[PDB]
């Protein structure tokens, strides 16, 4: 049994009194739900108060979000419930503290008395010339247009990189990471930081773009999208690393499939056209996170087809991930919990058995380990596809779910 929940929004840093403070009152609830990992926010002082831009790694006081002292309550509070706890790690960029002789903010300070962190240009990927000295290794993936980008191929950034991970987990309890803009690097550096610090996993933000049609609308085939994600845990050690990728293939088609077009949900060898579909053990599925969502909605799901989104993936193979937003803002609190319930009680976890059923505009029908049959979209009548033994355990707007 495994359910991740992002526990934060891009507006959870002004939270009065404190995020983690306010989550606190959070725990009980999202424990109750059957969550068994929480996804928490980038800990460290940030230029930028979300913290995606960090500087100094080790000042966990500085952040917007509370002090050590208040997460390390929050963690403990979750350990308390059996819910671990995943820290969002942003290392593809860093911002530099102070400046150098070139009037240049270069000069990096990690947040203790000594020189843990403590880099300068020549920890900079060269072709960063904004910042850089010119002396270190070429970047091994995207830039991070606005900060400079860190050469992970330097020794010494592996090594206390590694150390400052280690000590997230043992002075503040975190468990697991979840690694921010993973396209900044290569799969080769991620292997380097999960193999190094044995996350109980280490969910990767890889996020290409979709490709689509002259009407703007996802192509059917979504195998190249998968493929690269697929390449990518590959890359990173496959099944034996703790790594792992969101299922960025699955929210794109997903997002267009509710809006009368539920036939995208399957492929042509009759499996879920999604990570999902080729490496559910591999593939964290979501409705929306921070960037999708949230207000900064890059990429929303139809707000008003959101608990179909719910009714899919908490039900179907992968780990689904719940947003913050919709468990406790939308009123969705209740279904999810529900929803969790019924994929706890039938034992459905990421690897269980997929057997589509319907898949035509309005109807999409599935069934999961032969235990649970889940149904979404605007056709109502779908009865004569429901298996024989199966009652309704749960129901709402345009979704339904048998158990036997
Ligand atoms: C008005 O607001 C609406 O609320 C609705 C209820 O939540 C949903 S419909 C939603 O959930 C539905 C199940 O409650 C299914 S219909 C689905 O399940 C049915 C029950 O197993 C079967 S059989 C059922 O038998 C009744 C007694 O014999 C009979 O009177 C009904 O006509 C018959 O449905 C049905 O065959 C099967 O299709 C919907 O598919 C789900 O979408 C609305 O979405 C929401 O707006
Ligand atoms: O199932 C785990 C398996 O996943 C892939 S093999 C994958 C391939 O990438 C895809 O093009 C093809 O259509 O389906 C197969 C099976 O899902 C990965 O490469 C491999 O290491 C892993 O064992
Ligand atoms: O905003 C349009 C949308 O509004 C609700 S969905 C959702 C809303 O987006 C969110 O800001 C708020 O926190 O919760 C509501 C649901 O409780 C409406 O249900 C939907 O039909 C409409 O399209
Ligand atoms: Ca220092
Ligand atoms: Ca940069
Ligand atoms: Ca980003
Ligand atoms: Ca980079």
């Amino acid at each position: 049994h495994q359910v991740l929940f992002q526990g934060f929004n891009w507006e959870s840093w002004k939270q009065s009194g404190g995020w983690y403070n306010m989550m606190m009152g959070k725990v009980d609830d999202i424990a109750a739900a059957g969550v068994t990992h929480v996804w928490l926010p980038p800990p460290s002082h940030s230029v930028s108060n979300e913290g995606y831009m960090p500087g100094r790694l080790y000042d966990i006081d500085a952040s917007k979000y509370g002090n050590a002292a208040e997460l390390k309550s929050l963690i403990g509070a979750l350990h308390g419930k059996g819910v671990q706890a995943i820290a969002d790690i942003v290392i593809n960029h860093r911002c530099a503290d102070y400046k150098d002789s070139r009037g240049i903010y270069c000069i990096f300070e990690g947040g203790t008395s000594d020189g843990r962190l403590d880099w300068g240009p020549h920890m900079i990927c060269r072709d960063d010339t904004k910042y850089s000295d010119g002396t270190a290794n070429l970047d091994t993936g995207a830039d991070f247009a606005a900060a400079p980008d860190i050469d992970h191929l330097n020794d010494r950034v592996q090594r206390e990189l590694k150390e400052w991970l280690l000590w997230l987990k043992s002075d503040l309890g975190f468990d697991a990471w979840r690694l921010d803009f993973a396209r900044g690097y290569s799969p080769e550096m991620a292997k380097v930081y999960i193999d190094g610090t044995s996350p109980s996993l280490a969910v990767a933000e890889v996020w290409d773009n979709m490709a689509t049609g002259g009407d703007g609308k996802p192509n059917y085939d979504q195998d190249a999208h998968r493929q690269n994600l697929v390449n990518w845990v590959d890359k990173v050690g496959g099944a034996a690393s703790a790594g792992m990728v969101f299922d960025f293939t699955t929210k794109g088609i997903l997002n267009a499939a509710v809006e009368g077009e539920l036939w995208r949900l399957i492929d042509p060898q009759g499996k879920a056209p999604g990570v999902m579909g080729w490496w559910p053990a591999k593939a964290v599925t979501f409705v929306d996170n921070h960037d999708t969502g949230s207000t900064q909605a890059m990429w929303p799901f139809p707000s008003d087809k959101v608990m179909q989104g719910y009714a899919y993936i908490l039900t179907h193979p992968g780990i689904p991930c719940i947003f913050y937003d919709h468990f406790f803002n939308w009123g969705f609190k209740d279904q999810i919990a529900a929803l969790v319930a019924i994929r706890k009680r039938n034992g459905i976890t990421a690897t269980s058995a997929l057997k589509i059923l319907m898949h035509e505009g309005d109807a999409y029908v599935a069934e999961i380990d032969g235990k649970v049959v889940v149904k979404i979209g605007s056709r109502y009548d779908v009865g004569a596809v429901i298996p024989a033994g199966f009652v309704t355990s749960a129901h709402g707007n345009d979704y339904a779910v048998w158990e036997k």
